[PDB]
């Protein structure tokens, strides 16, 4: 019954905002929550309400989807999502992605927060992510093959769509916000890292380090959906300072990333729209 | 249960086909699934009716096991093997593997498709295994032991036995065709890997990658079943060439290196008859 | 119920022995067992009777909880741990390590039998451990957060606490004894690793190899409790000499290394009491 969730998420969204035709899938992670505040003709759907949507253990912080129009482009959007430190599998993300890719979305615009590791890339900067290492364990996609949505076996090469990204560069360019592109690490958390494992990814080619992004990445790569992923820096990664790494750390630059982050969200919307 | 059903699948086998000793097992991949046509006083076993064989999710795909004498030899073959992307977790190969071992052959002949991270091992070539880097989550046998398969702890020093690796390389000297010796890197899959993923295992000293091979050889090398495993190089690993990587893509090269990857098994069994 | 397990582990040691206050956690590993023949005014108690605390599948190989004095101070000694390979998940220390939390200990003080990756440093030689790798699949704390005990997110920064580290170095060097700080790797099991694998782990940055530390390690972060973390090195690991590596041979190093290990261990506490 899990491998049908995505058809009855889109039967409930469809019933809730008849008519609405999404073109972009966003999923807001830490900094940029309230960028659906700036949503007209919105509607909001509790995550508790939707079929196959992550619901958390934390009472009271549970996410939602909220549907409208952002800079002249119908969007749905996630306020939260599920991570793999949840407990409920690598596959957390795979039906809401499902449903972005049957609700029609041209897209997925991924975000969150996470760590760098490169010295020269500073808290508070954005990263666009062009590729990735999981380090997590299993895929998504483990378990039977739904046929419905991809293929048993699927290509990676293009995993960060490459057109996407050329199209936000050339934003980032015209707005003067500085966007390097990053190998991303994923990590199972939810401790952070050890600054031993942090060395360890600088040896193996990371850039950026974070406990989500790869599951959707992945579920989205299944089932043919494009995804675009920028990341807010909220931190070098563990040994690389001498800042102490907590939440309410992330949750400090996540804002001011937030800044620049929103600036080029708004733009590349109004260049699509 | 499951610790019982090598016994039952000998029990049924030794029924089906009485009298038969197998010298030599082989697990027979892509491209290699076609040599069982060239056993002679052949039977042929649906791996549904074997009690602890892999049986596929996917309809009309599901695995046969064909005893025979092939080139002088009494050979038990696995036509399909389990894989971890199939969602049984790292033991789906050790029930098959303890058959082998119960019904007494000498060793296990391991074959697979796979990608080369190094370059000047073409698509189309055949690669000896020598070691294994495992990243896939965990390890077969992980969970209570059954000491009547083998000990708690187990060394891996001669997981790919030394002695069968001899014998073959004179093998491909005296046909001459070439055969490196790689190491393998798994893979959890089914999703092929990111191009920063094959560069992490090239840092990390990896010379081929794919999604089977590990799960049966450390079940192997836990009930003392020597090994030697021969890979079908299908493709250059992603990020290497501008190939489209695909389970199409997969079968072509299969196809080719069948070819030679046949010679060398023919002369090999011609040898230990 | 899991969760609740701490709690009532407390109030049955409690009752067992009114009024013992432990002042360090002990994790006995291979070797070190017989230090619990040196505790006075002790008290044994089975795991099996034990909540939450882990019951091998092995059958007469349960291990034993000994409170008593120990030069001076009262400490509370698992004489066994739970692993990984055990097949309860990464959580098999987690409930015990919450336990020494509860009773009030003011650290923990781990050890247990690895592999050293430096080859200079030799079989019988006890490492300090600084940090870690994690290469086991996920993490303690995987699952829903369970606040009584520590937060969602934490850092590792000072895993294997800085100040108890300075402490024994000057014990170790007041002693004329050789303990050198190294970056332990954890690895699944319960295969020992490939040579492949080993100079894989070199690469990234280990010193140690070994299949337990790091779950208790993670647990004890996040619910606060201080760690120090001293490893008996039995063998070089593998690939780096010709011994077979076998827990026979673990523990016939073992044996060589709790000389040293048992000085160390002594004139610490001697220094706290
Ligand atoms: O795994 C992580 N590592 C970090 O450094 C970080 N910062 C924010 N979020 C993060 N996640
Ligand atoms: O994990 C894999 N990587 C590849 O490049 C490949 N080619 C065939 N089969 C393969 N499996
Ligand atoms: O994983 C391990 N690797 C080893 O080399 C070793 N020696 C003792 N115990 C060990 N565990
Ligand atoms: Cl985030
Ligand atoms: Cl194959
Ligand atoms: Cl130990």
């Amino acid at each position: 019954d899990f491998n049908e969730l995505p058809f009855q998420a889109v039967k409930y969204i469809q019933k809730i905002k008849p008519g609405f035709k999404p073109q972009i899938a966003f999923i807001l992670g830490s900094g940029l929550g309230d960028l659906v505040d700036q949503i007209t003709n919105d509607t909001t759907i509790s995550y508790a309400d939707i079929p196959g949507f992550p619901v958390s253990s934390v009472h009271g912080h549970a996410g939602e989807l909220v549907l409208g129009d952002l800079c002249g482009v119908p969007v749905m959007c996630m306020k939260g999502r599920g991570h793999f430190y949840e407990g409920k599998g690598m596959s957390i993300m795979t039906n809401p992605v499902r449903t972005f890719k049957l609700m029609g979305c041209e897209f997925l615009f991924c975000t969150n927060a996470a760590g760098s590791l490169r010295p020269e890339v500073l808290p508070g900067s954005v990263v666009m992510l062009k590729d990735h290492i999981n380090t997590m364990p299993g895929t998504p996609l483990v378990g039977p093959n739904d046929d419905r949505f991809g293929p048993r076996f699927f290509s990676l090469a293009n995993a960060y769509d490459k057109d996407l990204r050329a199209d936000m560069a050339k934003i980032a360019q015209q707005l003067d916000i500085p966007l390097t592109e990053g190998v991303f690490v994923s990590y199972p958390g939810p401790c952070f890292e050890t600054p031993a494992e942090i060395r360890m990814m600088q040896i193996i080619g990371g850039d950026v380090v974070g406990m989500s992004v790869v599951p959707e990445v992945l579920s989205a790569a299944h089932c043919g959906l494009k995804v675009i992923a920028l990341t807010a820096i909220t931190n070098l990664a563990e040994g690389l300072s001498d800042v102490v790494l907590s939440h309410e750390q992330t949750l400090k630059f996540a804002k001011v990333a937030s800044v620049n982050f929103t600036k080029l969200i708004e733009a590349f919307l109004k260049s699509k729209a």
